[PDB]
């Protein structure tokens, strides 16, 4: 049946494996449980990373997650832009869902909720 | 019914949030002119920059585009090989549809013209 | 009929292009006769390289294989992990199947083959 990206984008403090692993495994347990998305039905997973991240393929934490060891799943490097977030991860996972394309749940977190499309800036957060 | 990928490729003169959200619009309405993609047939999109183009992410044409914004999108770095097209922003635009797969219109802009395969399908249906 | 991702991943001793192309034609070789894969079945396909690969985009294996000229595909950098494999070329090629997610064939080759799942851990019963 039809198919869907669903998108998600989270932060580590630091390069570090165990900051990289956790970040993206909460991640992705919360764009499941938002989306109940099952292993089988997932086509394939692709994750980024800025340049300013090294220690480990996020996917690591993909292929650890229960149930998950046939998802396929590669990474990349997110494009350098000046001004961009940070130590910032991002996923694009392809599932098969009847789902609409405007009730997908894409999950941002950490430093990445500015990207929610959800929200404008707030001019003056105190009065 | 089937799911495809629709390739695009562009440049810009210069690395400037105006022309690469400029050139990045123009080749996703040239796709749309030609493969007639409505926005909530389109699974996913990916697009990249060359590692000389750092003003914007591209995708935020793509979010920006009237009807397209729930199209999940997300970029990433183009490699970098000697003598490779400079300054040039690619798109795969993955999509429903039961258009056959020599007929999906690929679309090459700007100097990345010079990157289209000048394929003959008169021939090749024929020998 | 579902969709799915078949990974794969090879490496190359010198990053020219006669080296690049042989080992990602190679690749895609055994990607398609271990999954019997025909080509207007495939969605759509992307390679990364490492960042010390520039010779060629390894996709060119990909449009010179007879009957693949009509395949979409493009190319990303990898992203550069401290004691990440050097020189490698990675494959996520999305097909339309049948095979259930676990009958995947995924297709490891040259230095590439310590990331065979089944391999990956070899290295644990020994240091």
């Amino acid at each position: 049946m039809m198919i869907r990206g669903i998108r998600g984008a989270t932060t580590v403090e630091r390069d570090t494996e165990e900051e990289i692993l956790q970040k993206t495994k909460q991640l992705l347990e919360k764009i499941i449980e938002e989306n109940h998305t099952k292993p089988e039905d997932v086509v394939q997973m692709l994750l980024s990373a800025t340049p300013d991240l090294h220690a480990v393929f996020p996917a690591k934490a993909v292929r650890e997650l229960s149930g998950w060891q046939y998802v396929p799943v590669t990474c990349m490097q997110e494009m350098d832009v000046t001004g961009g977030l940070k130590k910032c991860i991002r996923v694009m996972m392809t599932v098969q869902t009847d789902v609409p394309q405007d009730q997908i749940r894409h999950v941002y977190l950490e430093k990445a909720v500015v990207l929610r499309p959800d929200l404008s800036l707030t001019k003056n957060t105190e009065l």
